[PDB]
């Protein structure tokens, strides 16, 4: 591509920090820290990591703990983040300076790559190509768990097979669970092998004080709200349709919201709020027909809804539904075997209590399928597949009967043709803004200075991201403190507490006074595509979601 | 809306250099004259009066003007929007008032209704301002109301007089601009100086022959369509784990999928006219994908991408025929009647087809389904089998998406931004000389804008004679896509590449700042064929 080639060229910006000489650049140390819950049950686990001190990064003489050459493995995970392709230029560039006998090794396919050392060396100008691109795919990514000792084992001995002096793993809550039990047992075991985290997820779910975003949400952000903008400015221009817009986001509103604020949709739904509510399925479909009769009544037979594609999690009821479906299938193991849909299903239906048979016969019958196989592929941190459950055609069925029965009545004049959409993995393999682009970069640059003054267990960090990017704060956050206890499949286990959105916080207060007013009046937004050329303010351009927040 | 909008409304759209100069010293070159695609004498006979009309061109040199007294004009946008229409609304106005300041642009809202309602606003300078380069019809929004009845065609008339109306714009594709045509004559007819000009609006971009090289749109909604299935590719490659299926609009071509096959190498995609001219089945084109997909799993690549487009089943002769027969009988048992007396040779068709496409057809009955579901359906049964026989030992986790709807009204590219200007600029000189039942044309879009050919293409050579329902009417003849032409040939040379290989293509977001050779760029269809 054109673009491509021109794209390729953009210098990706640092901390002015991370531009010094690598023995210049000093540890400050701060509080030690706490896990967020289950504190006790965290201690005992890990050991020789937990309560680790918050690092930053200040210039000042200091030793480094390498005099030669780094070998350093290198693991994308789980699903795919604009901008991952910059973490790992980074890297590669800061172990070049270092020392530029410095190699590189990236693992193939996530942390199975690594179980099976399945790798390739990632030299100048195999990184040349991806730089600033989108995608994994320069090594792929996958969402192997890595929680017994038999995969500690193999990760040892093929840590120790590549001469490694570090392994950087870039991912989610899921992927960073992974990073810090596998510190914790190398540091347990005496081996002086590192473990270094990268924040990456579209979801914005893995962050706290001190990590302000993770990375790639803000440009999947951009493209949904582009092609969510272009919706509401069709369904402006024709005056005739009801677009129902699922967006990724399994477990959490941020992408949603962050949607909103760019767009001015007449409905968003934001699942942290229902579930503090605890409303019910019907509840919400009530409120949503009730803002599509008002606009009818105002000659407006239109609109646009968001919906996270999470939000069946955040129903109670349905989150019931779902968690049995579960148990009925985790120990029935044996009759499932071989049986179809239709069938694995009379079974289901059959040893579900009175109760939940009747919210659950309540769906529609394609909703019913799609539960099961919800349920059925589970990965492997126990994940549902929620991106696969049509949740926007469970709204649309349920709000067309509901206002077919008012129509019935005389109450409702009006004109609805619903269309369902669904923008997800559209948005995960495009280009990184230039946010990502220099966050990722410098993410990775970063992670090597951790790596140079020994630490591990640590999430690389870079704070104030709101402010141009040479005056950005680096350091490192110790994992464990961002994480609980957690039932995953049956079990108690200790993993990183995904941040959800905060109902006392900007983002959302902001959302709730304008709400209203977006729902009855046309008052869209209509961002245009990421630039990368051109002026600063539009290039450089940030998230609501982030400026609201710091 | 943003700090992008407001920088986007300052961009100023490129204008031909013909169009450019005082109005005065823009004259007409008259070119060979025009006859239908088919059915001649028929057309001649209806459109009397605008028959036959010579291919305009403008170039440089002092002529006179129809006109002195300011003019009144009234403009529709109709149908399904493109990103541009807005642009051909600000070229006008611009157009109009260089002519003479006390000029004035009508907007009638909602579509052909709008005119026969008098429901209608005066552009005025502020109000196009802030539409300038914007995507959408929202400034009036459009509709799809036929102007058919001569009640029609003379309230329309009245309305025009309503509002004494020198010209009429309407703005929109096949239909519209039949319309266009015939209200251009009726009002002719009838000894009224109301000129009727019509401009080649749609992303099928199945509005277009030898002398309109492109309808507006095409470029912008192509070029968001191509970066999403892009994307898909680079997700595909990431996780090696997805087949997704991509859908895209337009039931009536393949221009889109076509462009978009162009711009990303996915590792399958179907040509409905293809298809058509092979004359494939149904399962045929089933084990085309198959077979892709297993000599891949083969390879360990169990992903992959598919383009498919929107009106590819009403291509598939048995199809159609099957919904002749289905409309010749003429829900779960009251089928089965449908197949006993079905003829066999549609019969083992039908049954080919899963029972929610069975009853489906059904459903059309009283009028939908998915290419996409459908496809994905046979395909798993048919890798079932194969996996049961020992034959697939891949995964397959489909994907299904249907790009559409939010291409239709994105901000337009440059190009489109340009074209759309010049369009509407260009109807307005077209109007100044008197003509009527023109559409408004631009040649050479390959070139830069300054060298671009302004001038007019007569509505009545792009027609034949339909016949539905007793009435011989006149109609547009759709562009298809042409399977001897080269941007079907470049795919035809490449795609046993693209499906065993991974040559993904990664295209970037639309660009409007930065160097000309990547905000100005054109389509490849474009390319190709220019």
């Amino acid at each position: 591509s054109l673009f491509k080639q021109e794209r390729q060229k953009y210098i990706p910006k640092l901390p002015n920090i991370l531009k010094k000489d690598f023995n210049n650049i000093s540890l400050v140390y701060g509080e030690n820290t706490e896990a967020i819950q289950d504190r006790q049950a965290l201690k005992e686990f890990f050991k020789n990591t937990y309560g680790l001190p918050i690092i930053s990064f200040t210039e000042g003489e200091s030793s480094l703990s390498f005099s030669k050459a780094l070998n350093i493995g290198i693991i994308l995970s789980g699903g795919p983040a604009p901008g991952g392709h910059n973490v790992i230029s980074g890297v590669f560039d800061a172990i070049k300076k270092f020392n530029p006998n410095s190699k590189l090794f990236g693992f193939k396919g996530g942390p199975l790559g690594l179980l099976e050392n399945d790798k390739i060396e990632l030299t100048e100008s195999l990184i040349n190509s991806y730089r600033n691109t989108g995608g994994f795919d320069i090594v792929s990514s996958g969402r192997t768990k890595i929680e017994t000792e038999e995969h500690y084992n193999k990760a040892l001995f093929v840590a120790k097979e590549n001469n490694l002096n570090a392994i950087i793993i870039i991912g989610g809550d899921d992927s960073n669970t992974n990073a810090a039990i596998l510190a914790e047992y190398f540091k347990k075991n005496g081996e002086n092998i590192q473990v270094i985290g990268v924040p990456k997820t579209i979801d914005a779910d893995l962050r706290n004080d001190h990590i302000e975003i993770s990375f790639g949400f803000d440009s999947a952000t951009k493209i949904y709200s582009e092609l969510i903008g272009n919706l509401c400015r069709d369904a402006m221009s024709t005056k005739k349709y009801w677009h129902f817009v699922k967006l990724m986001g399994r477990s959490a509103s941020h992408v949603a919201l962050e949607c909103a604020l760019k767009t001015h949709p007449n409905i968003c739904i934001v699942s942290e709020e229902v579930l503090a509510k605890k409303k019910t399925l019907s509840e919400i479909i009530d409120e949503m027909v009730s803002v599509i009769l008002k606009r009818s009544l105002n000659g407006d037979n239109f609109g646009v809804v968001i919906v996270p594609e999470g939000l069946i999690e955040f129903i109670p009821e349905v989150k019931s539904l779902m968690l049995e479906l579960c148990d009925i299938f985790d120990k029935n193991e044996g009759e499932f075997k071989g049986l179809n849909i239709e069938k694995m299903k009379e079974i289901f239906v059959a040893k579900l209590s009175d109760y939940m048979k009747g919210v659950y016969l309540s769906l529609p019958l394609f909703i019913q399928f799609e539960l099961i196989k919800s349920i059925l592929e589970r990965d492997p941190h126990g994940n549902f597949n929620v991106s696969r459950v049509p949740t926007e055609k469970l709204f649309i069925e349920m709000i067309q009967s509901r206002l077919n029965d008012m129509k019935k009545r005389g109450e409702y004049k009006g004109s609805f043709t619903p269309v369902d959409h669904f923008f997800g993995y559209e948005g995960r393999s495009a280009f990184p803004s230039n946010f990502d682009s220099d966050y990722c970069y410098s993410l990775g640059y970063n992670a090597v200075v951790l790596i140079l003054n020994g630490l591990t267990g640590y999430m690389s960090c870079i704070k104030n991201l709101n402010l141009k990017p040479t005056d950005w704060i680096a350091g490192g956050v110790p994992l464990t403190m961002l994480m609980n206890m957690e039932e995953r499949y049956g079990e108690k286990k200790p993993v990183i507490k995904k941040a959800l959105v905060d109902l006392e916080g900007r983002p959302f207060k902001e959302f709730v006074k304008n709400r209203d007013k977006w729902a009855l009046n046309n008052l869209y937004l209509y961002p245009g595509p990421v630039q990368y050329f051109g002026s600063s303010e539009i290039v450089d351009e940030i998230t609501e979601t982030l400026k609201l927040e710091l």
